[PDB]
């Protein structure tokens, strides 16, 4: 069992491990198309010769809040075969590409989580927030008071308007916390699961408007369920346009759509519980590979005050951390530490989706000090609220 | 269809009402008991002589941030027959006890909803929120960081420490936003719902710490799962040891409970995920009855400058609104409004629940200033997260 | 195996039979109060001695169209052990009730069937049809032209009003083909069943009227239908009422009621859809005993011109039959039979509810004149349709 | 937002809104085939230019009571973008057309609705009937007296027997009311229907007798179940006939056909009951476009006397009655009105699948003569029962 | 109604029945292959002229305890018209097809029963049993004691591997008690179902070990289910390796093989429980042709002294038993018969899978001697258990 680079020969081998691993895998069309956003030895292999193990990582820009776009290291297509389990191969491949990744120079790492049990001793923590609303839209009914009290919303293919996606997309990830840059490839992708499969997903359809778009498709078994894949919106008209038209699907009893805890749809409407939530699951989790790196990168809010502290990451370094008018200054201290958390916990912070002293209260984070908590809370928080872009 | 306080002779006419109206009615013993904390003329009813129509108001005392005890009106028992729906007689009874409310003195009215489609429109809006989480305790390992790594719990009935369970409930609904004063008769009611009912619910059990304590209850049909009723924990040692022995019930696949966003239990697992949100609802709404008494009563975050700004509430006031110290002044003005909203949309606020940003998104608070905005989620968020008491 | 009426010592031995043999069994008490309805002589028992075999008749007044009262002889209590099945016990003790039956002058016999197989053999046809409709209500309005457009309709307890539904159920019974006299016993059992049952069925609710009432209560697993049991209405005006305060059941989603084919409440809505038909099933089955005497007792449809025929029913008679005025003269004949049947037939066409054309196109009827069957058609129909009373 | 005719360049958009308005729609191949029975004139659509509303009638025949075969406008094909919702375009569209239908001399307009509760404010009353019956076919035996106690009855492939379809159908639609003329466009599309598709519905098969056919297939997903999608019988013998083949297939459990209320099958088998009703449904819609000219054109009963009346239809004219020798005279007139009903209830008794007395219990029917409903009632049934052909 | 051979012209009738009469047919494609293990003369048909009656039996191999290999005609595609049920066509085709395996010195016939009771009246008995165990992966855990406490499993694609397969296959089934030769054709049919299907089943994977393998699939509704298709292994090391990398599927939840009731399984596993049997049924049914024959082939347990008997088959021969060392002589005699059974019984008792002190609990085996009873079980009974091959 040795650990290497796959070489051309070794991509089928890693194909029949993907398909016999992942029940979701694209197959090895689109597989190849991902394949053009992993950079020259962003992939390992174990080989026994078969491929009983493989990781890799892809080329991400990845919006933090301040709308900094940090290089990221996404990892993806990370599989052991079920004959070499419990064998240290895991171990043996997150390590080599920690080592790639940080040599490279990337700030963070960033990964989708199969289970949700596998990542934290690693040093990923969940970073944003899943939440499925299901909205029954026979009773769905407008507030006085939601814009847009002619329709600038058009019912589209989406093939004919990919044009005006990429746009209003781009704009998106550009202003949101968890944005990507979704590039030329992943357009190409996402437009052909649009059309209709023979004993699969039905036809998808779009909803346009100047600052927004909804892609949906009717679920394949429950024909009175509308599930929305994708909604993008630039403006609050925006936003509410595209429901207006959702709510307007009259063959629907129901339209559900994965989304963020704070998607403003409930106040839309003159009954806030008909927006239900019927799932929830964390999204992006991130490695802070670089400490000092990612905490001079993001910007903090400006509604708290100069404050200095000695922060402690568990076998990642100490360091004096001052924040002050929405700017962080990171630099070494062997001064004693003030808060103490595992690289997995900072993570989870980064990006705003979770409370320092929620975090304090399960003690994932150590300090004595109540008022460094409630400063920490505020200076991390986000004043526009963290999304999730697109599952990698 | 004339309205009138009800004199003794009226109330079993209620309490016929009562059971026709409401799946959960109590039955007139427990009712008799809650009626203790109707103050006189607390009550309306609507005689046709048979009851057509009543509803009814508690005194209660309402924690909120500052650790700031509120008299409050509890809005509950609120009923019209079916023979005269479509009538006006809720928009009646509703404007009489809230002139009979305000009158009083009360700074804010609160209930909870039977639909979440009704209240909105007399200047309630909802301020707590409600999570079901569904542990699979097969699969939970407490997290290295977690506190307890003797136990300290004792598996206990009930009825045979009221006292303890008094005084951990009266520690924790002083220091929690949303808690409320539990008095005698609803210790004796909730003691009663403890013992096992033929045909009915099973025995409650108690899990005792000295700083928290849980009941529970294994459900009636599905006898893998274990209902947590209540968890009320002063401390994070004693709401970790509750739930090492929770996690410790073997005879269940599932411990399920409801609680609030901010929960810390999946941060005290190695897999977050296992700790699902199976349900989320509205718990508690405010009618912020007088607008300045309440805005000056509740502290505000430390955590932001001072700042001024002009609030219109519609139909409600206009006000200089001064924070600054963790502190509020608010006073009549003219002056022209930089913020606009209904009342609803101030109760939704009042406890931190909601953010002032995701209200505006929805366009149920108007403002032209951005600053103005993240100043007010900063200025309204409250350090402890709110949670809500018991439903009456 | 002797066949014999049973003495007072054969009962503890029936009521065994009927626990064991009936899940619905009513229980000894109940039992006993029925039992007053058996006339001396009412009853059969085969003795092995333990009772492995017993059934009985009721002395019961069916209203048939025109509005006549026959004297009924109901069956009820039938049951063979499960040790002397395939023995001819039911064919033994069927023969000995219809020779008493007969002999005792009663012109028809009726019953409930435990199943749709057991009774045609013996003379029993299905005479009344059962529609559950189920109604969401929460999507229902009454239409422009709905009467109705003060409630006069009182919410009440069912024990408080006993004589207004005696009475409103005497007009009832007696202008309705289908209707049965329920005597005092009667009224005090269905009373009783009005209170809830620890671990049972929850209280029913009553909705008066001066012209009809509706019985109703929650479901026992589902507490969002409301299952209405009885709903007696003497006007079109007393029906809608008491429907408009039955969608006013707003904790409710659905109500089901047990109606007939010819229920108007569809056209009472603007969507006549939302009155599902969610069952359909046979209700009270005629076994004609003396042909002559029960053709000559209905009316006959005004609306057809005086015809005569001759009927044979299968080893029981033939007939000239002559119909007209609305009256029939049924007198013996040996005249070439024009029309053929089954009794069990004759007793399917005798309350209206199934057309001879129907009958005709199964060939359960025999005739070779189309014009025949188009008279005997119009002739059997009755204008007031026909409805079923109650289970016996 | 214009109304007009389309040209060859508006189908595309039509064809988008179809496949985002209908989940069954079946696509713009069989789209394009249906469309050779629209006359010229025969769509509209309205533009924004996208297509955001159109609507369509069919040149159909429909036969009535008395075997006659009326010019039939069947709309179809009716949408309206959910951009464009609440607007009145359904309104605009549907007045358009009804002028059209009306100047072009159509008696009578016909559409199967999509919700109940749509199509009655336009004058549209539902006119047949659907029952689903499941029959247990394990349990399924015949009755002693059921025609064919050599079967006649052959197992075919369908398109291999398109003639004999055809020819016996062709029988059947000119014999019965409901019936609509099949052209030779839609049994193109009927037998493409009955090959398998992969991922999709399974292989149709056919049972052939001389004088009747069924088309049925397996269920895709309960592969217990059959599924009668269509059964054409001209005699008992052929009806009975078909039914021994269909309880015949030993590898199901059920065997389901949606009917009319009075299919003869329950008196076919020993246990009624077998033959569930397992839903119920309005089939075919009628709007009278020309009240005198459709009460002319049908048969009514021969078994009703001669009588005379006055009808009013609200905003549609009112009408000396004169019916006898089941023809009848119609012919305008200002005497005062002894019955009153809107459009829609006309459409609904005009098949005789609804009772006078029925929709006068609901009040959609005044009079003040009981003998007028009786002699309605009866004077507007039909020998023949009211079945649907095939949905448009 | 002729019994013939069918001619070439014959089959796409067969074809068009077999589609009728069976959900899982094959198609035409695989049917041809299948068809060349059809003798000349192994095949019936009933013309009316379309195929309305069909059966046939294939050339197999089956081994019998002892390691012993009989020529055995595989009955198969047996299939009546469902219009011509109950007309006696089964009993005709069963009675030729049995004249011509008789003639043709065939000593057993078996089959696959689609219900278990059409074939107990032709001689044939239930002589294997299916187990479907499901695990519950996530809590499988292997016992100390279990065999591989490197890995031999590969994960491979079943096309690649064929020869590796056929080779372990052809070990298996020349060893065990059940096992049937596997020609080409067969293996050309199992390698093409082994590709995914559109709207079908997923991609089959292979395990493959130097002395055993399986072939497992994902179900294509519940994703988290594996489906075992096969396991053949040949070692106790290659069953619990195969075992080892099956449980290692981490992305399932469980797996599901079916097996017989002797499968070590449960016993590698530290919890027997986990191993939950879901599914039992009969799997191949004998027929005995040749008493003495069949009686003589088989070995019998060493552990068992030298014991004579008179067994008499009802109308199936009289015959002198003596068995020791493990071999039967079985020869004719009109001797007192000590052991009566019919065919069928023998059948069952034939490769072990029932004893013979259970048959005769049901008296479907008379005797009076205790002792010879527990003589038969004894020697009847097979070392290495009884297994199902595939399904013909
Ligand atoms: N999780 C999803 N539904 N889609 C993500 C697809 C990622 C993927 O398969 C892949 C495949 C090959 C590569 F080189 C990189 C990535
Ligand atoms: N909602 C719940 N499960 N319990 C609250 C019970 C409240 C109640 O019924 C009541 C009854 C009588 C009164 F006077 C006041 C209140
Ligand atoms: N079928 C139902 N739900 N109730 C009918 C009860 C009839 C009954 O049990 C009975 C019991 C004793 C008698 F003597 C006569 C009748
Ligand atoms: N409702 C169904 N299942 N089939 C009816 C298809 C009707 C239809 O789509 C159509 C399409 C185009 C036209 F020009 C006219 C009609
Ligand atoms: N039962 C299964 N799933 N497969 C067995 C297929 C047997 C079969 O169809 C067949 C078809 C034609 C023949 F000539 C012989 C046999
Ligand atoms: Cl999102
Ligand atoms: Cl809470
Ligand atoms: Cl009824
Ligand atoms: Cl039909
Ligand atoms: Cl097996």
């Amino acid at each position: 069992v040795t650990l290497c680079s796959p070489t051309e020969d070794d991509w089928p081998g890693m194909f029949l491990l993907a398909a016999a691993s992942f029940t979701d895998f694209i197959g090895p069309e689109s597989a190849t198309a991902w394949r053009t956003l992993v950079p020259t030895d962003g992939a390992v292999v174990v080989r026994d010769s078969e491929v009983v193990g493989m990781a890799l990582y892809m080329d991400l820009r990845l919006t933090v809040p301040g709308e900094v776009v940090l290089p990221t290291a996404g990892l993806s297509f990370v599989a052991v075969a079920p004959t070499h389990r419990r064998r240290g191969l895991l171990r043996a491949m997150c390590a080599e590409l920690h080592r790639r990744i940080a040599d490279s120079g990337y700030p963070v790492a960033a990964l989708h989580a199969s289970e949700g049990g596998i990542y934290g001793r690693f040093g990923y923590g969940p970073a944003t927030t899943l939440h499925e609303l299901t909205v029954d839209r026979r009773f769905a009914r407008f507030h006085a008071d939601a814009p847009g009290g002619g329709s600038s919303v058009r019912l589209v293919r989406p093939t004919e308007h990919r044009g005006e996606f990429e746009a209003i997309y781009e704009r998106w990830r550009q202003q949101v916390p968890g944005g990507l840059l979704r590039p030329q490839v992943l357009w190409d992708e996402l437009l052909a699961e649009a059309k209709a499969a023979p004993g699969g997903d039905r036809e998808s359809f779009a909803l346009l408007h100047p600052d927004g778009y909804a892609l949906y498709r009717v679920d394949r078994t429950d024909l009175k369920l509308a599930r929305v894949s994708e909604l993008r919106a630039v403006t609050a008209d925006a936003h509410c346009a595209l429901w207006r038209a959702l709510i307007g699907l009259d063959s629907m009893e129901r339209i559900s759509i994965i989304t963020h805890p704070q998607d403003p749809l409930p106040h839309l409407l003159t009954d806030t519980r008909l927006a239900r939530t019927t799932w929830r699951q964390d999204g992006l989790w991130l490695r802070i590979m670089n400490v000092p790196a990612a905490l001079e990168a993001r910007g903090y809010a400006h509604e708290v005050g100069e404050f200095s502290t000695v922060l402690e990451v568990s076998d990642g370094g100490r360091f004096a951390l001052k924040i002050g008018d929405g700017r962080a200054r990171c630099t070494p201290t062997d001064a004693a530490a003030e808060i103490e958390m595992d690289r997995d916990v900072l993570g989870s912070l980064y990006l705003g989706a979770h409370r320092a002293s929620t975090l304090a209260a399960a003690n994932r984070l150590r300090t004595k000090d109540s008022q460094l908590l409630r400063r920490l809370d505020a200076a991390f928080a986000s004043d526009v609220p963290v999304q999730t872009a697109f599952e990698f």
